[PDB]
């Protein structure tokens, strides 16, 4: 996956959605 799911992002990556079953999960995808 280019993107990736975590509760919070990386220093070199930023949100980009809602993962996990009630969207408490966030669809964190690369700065780019």
């Amino acid at each position: 996956m280019p993107c990736s799911c975590k509760k919070y992002c990386d220093p070199w990556e930023v949100i980009d959605g809602s993962c996990g079953l009630f969207n408490s999960k966030y669809i964190c995808c690369r700065e780019k």
